[PDB]
């Protein structure tokens, strides 16, 4: 899935896409890579397939404020190598 690969002249800053984390109330937490326009989709979705569990079945929170996966990495301007808390709240069903 590494079909990214652009010929442009980057020199000064060469980023493209930044790390994140997801820290489950289980107390795990799981190191991926993510781009800034890439939706968190994919993230929640990631964390699911590590951890064993439905996304649905859980909720995602970064810096206080909760994040749906409509949401991008770039939107909050969250930081390399950061977390996201996680917990899984059954109520009413």
């Amino acid at each position: 899935m590494a079909d990214e690969k652009p010929k442009e002249g980057v020199k000064t800053e060469n980023n493209d896409h930044i790390n994140l984390k997801v820290a489950g109330q289980d107390g795990s937490v799981v190191q991926f890579k993510i781009k800034r326009h890439t939706p968190l989709s994919k993230l929640m979705k990631a964390y699911c397939e590590r951890q064993g569990l439905s996304m649905r079945q859980i909720r995602f929170r970064f810096d206080g404020q909760p994040i749906n996966e409509t949401d991008t990495p770039a939107q909050l301007e969250m930081e390399d190598e950061d977390t996201i808390d996680v917990f899984q709240q059954q109520t009413g069903g």
